[PDB]
């Protein structure tokens, strides 16, 4: 796989370090919808509003699994740590055009 997940369900976005990367979530999009990292770094994103988001990896993404990342409430996060290098788009479940990319040099 090329990316491992530190914490299988979302835990508090308190508890997200300032300076840790993050990608929120709010008004229906992802705040940076490109985003560019490192292999080996790991990834936040962050509900902020009240309808809930996941983040969605399909088959041959990230695995010969999806990853359906659990549904996020607000001021809920989840995180995913980057092992490999290449470009990944994901998309939210419920909302497919709400979409981002990760990539990982
Ligand atoms: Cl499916
Ligand atoms: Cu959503
Ligand atoms: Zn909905």
């Amino acid at each position: 796989d090329k990316a491992t997940i530190p914490s299988e369900s979302p835990f508090a976005a308190a508890e997200v370090a300032d300076g840790a990367i993050v990608v929120d979530i709010a008004k229906m999009k992802y705040e940076t919808p490109e985003l560019h990292v490192k292999v080996g770094d790991t990834v936040t994103w962050i509900n902020r509003e009240a309808m809930p988001h996941n983040v969605h990896f399909v088959a041959g993404v990230l695995g010969e699994a999806a990853l359906k990342g659990p549904m996020m409430k607000k001021e809920q996060a989840y995180s995913l740590t980057f092992t490999e290098a290449g470009t990944y788009d994901y998309h939210c479940t419920p909302h497919p055009f709400l979409r981002g990319k990760v990539v990982v040099e």
